[PDB]
């Protein structure tokens, strides 16, 4: 095939959901007038300073998906489980694509740049090595918003979550991504080989820090008592 481009249908729904994006990005993409870095085996300091974002943070995911016509239109119930399943997932993405080869860091909410070792014993453990990872592994790849915001929306619209109910139409809308997605891709002619399988497969990535993450707090999610973690951190990522 010649590799079609967005049709006006898709076109009209890459526009909402790049709008989505941005307008939930913390600041989009000026982590040069904004962030700054921070000066143990645990980080009291990196964790303290975590807890403190990690709140407006997952805010922003929910926003995220509050501007997609297609999520308003599922019912609160798989909105809910909607929204725990993908939340790691999405912010994952977002700190992996702030990815400084320079000062080799990422940065969280905009706001916030920090190394591996930081993120490491601040309370990620192991997904940092994954988050970073995956951070110097998309340099390559030259994501724009628009392939950032189709990806949060993959995430966001997977019937694998268990407790959907309307699964059918949740893989309407995600089909319905992926192909609009799959042809913004065909239109901006990434040099990259295989760009389509390599990008999809940075998706099981994400998908396995998911998992990864859901295990890790769930082992601690009672090592450590509530009075640590902020509110809404618990209400998402506690089953
Ligand atoms: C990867 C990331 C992205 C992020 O936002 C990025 C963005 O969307 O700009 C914010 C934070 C705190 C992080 C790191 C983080 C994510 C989940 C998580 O459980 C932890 C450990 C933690 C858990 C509760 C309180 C503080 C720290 C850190
Ligand atoms: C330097 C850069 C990096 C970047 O990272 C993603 C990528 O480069 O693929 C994205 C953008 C849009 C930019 C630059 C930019 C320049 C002018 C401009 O109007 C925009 C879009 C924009 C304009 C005003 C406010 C927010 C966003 C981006």
């Amino acid at each position: 095939g010649h590799k079609p481009e967005p049709t006006d249908e898709e076109w009209e729904l890459i526009k909402t959901v790049t709008e989505a994006h941005v307008a939930t990005n913390a600041q989009g993409s000026h982590w040069k007038q904004k962030r700054k870095f921070l000066p143990g085996k645990v980080d009291l300091e990196a964790f303290s300073h975590f807890t403190k974002i990690i709140t407006p943070a997952i805010t922003r995911v929910v926003d995220f998906a509050k501007k997609l016509p297609m999520f308003c239109e599922l019912p609160c119930e798989d909105q809910i489980i909607l929204l725990k399943g993908c939340c790691m997932e999405i912010m994952s993405l977002r700190a992996a694509v702030r990815y400084d080869p320079e000062s080799e860091t990422l940065t969280l909410n905009g706001e916030m740049a920090v190394t591996r070792g930081q993120l490491k014993n601040g309370g990620l453990g192991v997904v940092s090595d994954a988050i970073f990872d995956l951070g110097m592994s998309l340099s390559s790849f030259n994501l724009d918003d628009t392939e950032v915001a189709l990806l949060q929306a993959v995430l966001l619209m997977s019937s694998d979550r268990p407790g959907l109910a309307c699964v059918e139409r949740i893989e309407k809308y995600q089909d319905s991504f992926l192909l609009a997605f799959e042809h913004y891709i065909n239109y901006r002619k990434h040099h990259v080989t295989h760009f389509w399988p390599k990008l999809l497969m940075k998706v099981t990535d994400l998908r396995m820090i998911g998992a990864c993450h859901a295990s890790r707090f769930l082992h601690m999610k009672v090592e450590c008592p509530t009075e640590l973690f902020p509110p809404l951190f618990l209400e998402v990522f506690e089953d």
